[PDB]
């Protein structure tokens, strides 16, 4: 005897949870590999989805794409360009405080829907990059003087006097100004910084693709748990979190913000692109230059914290942020969520529904048992 | 002072349970290369083995094989062979309705034991892939003209309200049509399309050889959990669920089924066969390409989900099912069940017993410490 | 303050238990790389450790090494020189009834200390293989006149009512022939040929490193957790077991036997070895054939359970056998025990211990770090 | 509504505990790779951090750097400039009593901040390894007569009566001589030789870059674990213990020190060194020639416990010491701490954090996703 299809939905009250885990149950040291989201029910075409994202206290973002502040990522092309495309771009600060105050000047006085823009002016919103040392007061007075909209205090390890110090500081000196804190990627390192005032929070250590933080400083977290930690106990402040490290596909977004994430930084993945700094080269492959601002290359303009690397030619952001837009917004449809704001609330409600993933099921996930393969969009 | 030989049967009773684990015990998130089905008593022999499966509720084969509705496995020369050798093939939709209905025909009107035929006009079964929007309906209507058994809801998400609506739509308007639906990988997505009045379920998510949908959407499933967890709902309402994905060898077959599938739905091991779409070419070994219906080229006749790549020459599946026929027989009999009827009963009763393995016991199970090595059949 | 070092062996008894893992928290899923045996107390030399083992309920060697039936492995010449060593040879059966009597007849008609001879004639000890079907009892009474010494009813799924009904002829017509039952990996398999009247078990499916039954037949078990469930009941009865297949080095034959084994059976080792079948040849390396009777070549002389590969020349077992003969004393001194005997009783009351190896640890376990490198002996 | 930033810090008392693991939560039988330890807070430079260690009883190191006893690594050249940098040579005994003796004076007459010395002679401190059997003892007392300061008993097995009389024989002798016993990986093996009278230990068993005891004895222990739990004995006896094998690179050194090591030895760091035995050699790289002292080459000056290879130049180590100076000194600040000594505190109180890595969080903080890279200072 079987059961009447009729009866189908009804009877899944029978059953004690939903299937699959929770994101607490899921949350030992695991990160974006070793999980999934599992699918939702879809009724609603995937061009409904928005993805609108906190940066920060009071900046809010029309994608959650931020282009991470290295010497091979983000200058003004990359900042521009990412702020058009529904973005922002961090500019790096390895350059004089004057170079660093041309670039900003040339995205504020870039002219030319989606596009990031200050809500008075209308220029494209503009990030940079500082280090938290005396030296850095002066080169930030430059900056707002140029145009900030947001500024990143740059450190491997963010919960120190001095950055504390700075932000103290910059609310004080320039309260109109808002101020990203980081890296952090434990609860008690959030609360130091958020009580210091911090705007918003950026998450990771050793995840970078060019970072060995981990291996030489036996210092950090697995980025997952990293983010998953931090933002329980910064959502509860109102304090975006940026995902900074690790990420390499539309997954690893999804899998961030799905872990609590605001908006996701990414070095690697724009390494390679046509707006990017470094000109190309061969080797016969089309290549760019990419490396951590902890290398030795990078420091030289001694402990190395970053090694020096190259990217394949990814082409211009102007059609790899829209593959990530887009890509996204079906990540989302499969779900079953119409925006990431609800995609949060059903996270932490326990309806979006998780499960893990051994070694066999990430290689079945994956490419296998071809005699080749080649085309991402 | 050792126990009496003639007490070792009784003996048995001291232990609290059989040895190794119950299916439930077993069932996180692992697919089938995690684990084993351990040996039970053979007193038969292999040909003794009955394969006999439920493709739907009113469709049953003589093999538990289905070969899938891609564009380089799937047309009339395997659907025809496939239902010769008491399977059946999904005729894919990467093309006309007009070529589509014509390939149904070519199968349908074919001439010439174990074959899968029509009850009542002894023509050979044929099953046909299509999507689920309103141009659908038409191409549906070309396909059923030309003697269409069952149809496919193609999707990677199947829970969805265009799907669901056109269960309901088939159902009222070809009421003795048979409809899998599908894509699902979880408990609420089955009683969705059960509910809809599904007569057979897809299962799989990104398990695929050539699909990258849980590297891209972060959605997805281990396929020996996603298996386990919808069959164990979908069976109670005796509705049979195809295992689809990530299938490459006999054991992957007879694990599928161990964990609740009726039948397994094979692409990639297919794909270098003879009877597959596509001509062979030389690189110095023949291969044929083997391309997701997600790939760019597939698509192109855009975010991708899949990847083209190539597979080895497989031969003609003349000799290639009746390979996977007798090795599941085989298969059969070391775990000591005479039918996949009674290798379901005696698996949720417990008395089929599973082992986890680590992967050292995977590296172990398989041919290691060699030099060299080459031959399945 | 610290503690006095007078006090240090008192205060071991503040603790719970002793460091690491006895056997049975030990024992999912798991095989010979995924632990290790802690080391004891040295006070005596090497030279003093005791290797007599048990091959069946009659029947003792000086040395647990067995070589096992394979057409790539033993004949005559290597069933001789392993009894010479103080092992036993089980010469195989892929050949003629009467070519295999000839070679038994090799064996305990040579002439020229530790020798694993018979108690009364005082020639070598030989064993051989057979199948199970009517036409071996033909062959077995055949190899009796020869004058062999044990059988060994060879399978990969020994507990079946043809092996069951063999061993029950064989004890009633050959009353004085030791008789070895297998292959088994499970508690119910063991009870069952124990019942039957066997005189030894042989352990293992699919760990066998030309060996793919896993694979194929989805059917088997992790070599390590196979040999400690099977012993721990077949030794209750004075069964010994031999551990067979996924023996590699020193190391697995010894936690193989801590796991309950009281001999270990090697192919793949003695495969390159000079006393082996087949002839040389260069690849520019020295290699001989090395091949599974289930290998479509083997089975020659259709679905394969095992391959065909080769192995490099391990040299003569002259030499090789006294390595591993060694080598185990050092491993038995390094644990604290002076006997095999002592070793079984170690293990079983708790004092000897165990550790988990997590991959990172095994990987830490073997060669790493270097930019190459060369001798086991 | 949101939580006020002023109230972030207070709201920490809430959580039921630090984020992260303790130490003992953390600890089975993982390994260095197989964990992090979590940032804490930074309120001081990294030129602050003393790192002053315990070798033994009655001497402390400036730096917890110990070079190992082996022939490629270890002899007076070795010897005089890790004493100069603060840490401490073990000349190897691969030679006649003669040639260690005269290697010993070579050091303790060596004349020319941090540098290791007697406190009365102010000679550079000065270790030697020897063995525990009879004709040690005379070359011991040519040693000491040397000038020798400390020690080794060299073995891969320590806990044996021939290196327990040894030890009593020493102290009644050369009561003025500080005696490392080991190697060891328990509690038990500890417990021995602490009451034997050792002045310190010395921890590992297989986790050598060299070495294959694992693989050949079955014995050992992966070296976290070995670490954390012979230490946790012995620091109660104030006995210090030297982390030995395994370590690659400075975060290895601060997961050795985080889980209770003094000081940690290093044989294949320094082998490629300027100061290291053995000429270069090109392959077209630098090389020189790295074995273990259980090789078949370094015993014939068998059953081999280690092996013969090659490791890349490394440069002098008047700057690879400092390397791993100033890098210890950073991982230090990272974590909170200002010293070794509060480091052992912190971790012992609950108050530095420890979090596990799954595989995929291990490939995560290495480098990752690169087409090419290359430089650690
Ligand atoms: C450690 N972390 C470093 C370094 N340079 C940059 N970064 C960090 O990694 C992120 C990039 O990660 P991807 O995976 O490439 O996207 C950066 O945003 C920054 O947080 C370094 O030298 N050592
Ligand atoms: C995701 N899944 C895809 C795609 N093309 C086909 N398929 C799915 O995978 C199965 C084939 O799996 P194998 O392991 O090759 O046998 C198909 O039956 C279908 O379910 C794709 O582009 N993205
Ligand atoms: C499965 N098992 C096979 C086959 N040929 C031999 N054997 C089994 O493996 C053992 C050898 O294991 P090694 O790891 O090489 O020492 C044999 O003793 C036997 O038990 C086969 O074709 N399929
Ligand atoms: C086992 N252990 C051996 C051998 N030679 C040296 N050693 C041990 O390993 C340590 C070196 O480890 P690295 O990882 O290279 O730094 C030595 O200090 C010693 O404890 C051997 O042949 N077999």
């Amino acid at each position: 005897t079987y059961r009447d299809a009729a009866t189908a939905l009804e009877h899944l009250a029978t059953y004690a949870e939903k299937d699959g885990l929770s994101v607490e149950q899921l949350m030992g040291g695991l990160t974006y590999n070793d999980f999934l989201v599992l699918p939702g029910k879809i009724d609603f075409p995937s061009s409904e989805v928005v993805l609108s994202s906190r940066l920060t206290k009071k900046i809010t973002l029309n994608a959650p794409f931020v282009s991470s502040p290295m010497d091979t990522v983000t200058e003004a092309d990359m900042a521009i360009h990412m702020a058009l495309l529904g973005g922002i771009g961090i500019i790096h600060h390895n350059c004089t405080a004057e170079e660093q105050a041309e670039m900003v000047r040339r995205v504020k006085k870039y002219e030319n829907p989606l596009a990031s823009k200050s809500a008075d002016t209308k220029q494209l919103l503009c990030g940079a990059a500082i280090g938290t040392i005396d030296a850095d007061r002066q080169r930030l007075a430059m900056l707002v003087e140029a145009g900030l909209d947001v500024v990143v205090l740059d450190s491997s390890q963010g919960n120190s006097v001095f950055q504390i110090n700075m932000i103290k500081w910059i609310k004080e000196t320039f309260p109109d100004l808002q101020v990203i804190a980081g890296n952090v990627v434990t609860r008690e390192q959030a609360a130091s910084l958020i009580h210091a005032g911090a705007d918003g929070l950026r998450i990771g250590m050793g995840s970078g693709s060019i970072c060995i933080t981990q291996e030489v400083m036996a210092c950090g977290r697995p980025q997952g748990t990293a983010v998953y930690n931090v933002t329980q106990f910064a959502n509860q402040f109102g304090v975006p979190c940026i995902a900074d490290g690790g990420v390499q596909n539309i997954g690893h977004i999804t899998k961030a913000i799905a872990l609590g994430a605001s908006t996701v930084m990414m070095g690697g993945m724009l390494a390679g692109t046509t707006e990017s700094p470094g000109e190309y080269f061969f080797r016969g492959k089309r290549l760019k230059t990419y490396r951590g601002m902890g290398s030795i290359d990078a420091m030289q303009k001694l402990v190395a914290q970053g090694v020096t690397g190259s990217v394949i030619d990814k082409g211009s952001i102007k059609k790899y942020i829209p593959y990530l837009y887009n890509g996204l917004q079906h990540s989302c449809q499969d779900i079953g969520v119409r925006s990431l704001v609800e995609f949060r609330e059903k996270v932490d409600s326990g309806s979006v529904r998780f499960e893990f993933r051994t070694p066999s099921a990430q290689l079945e996930g994956g490419v296998h048992n071809l005699h080749s393969y080649e085309r991402l969009f």
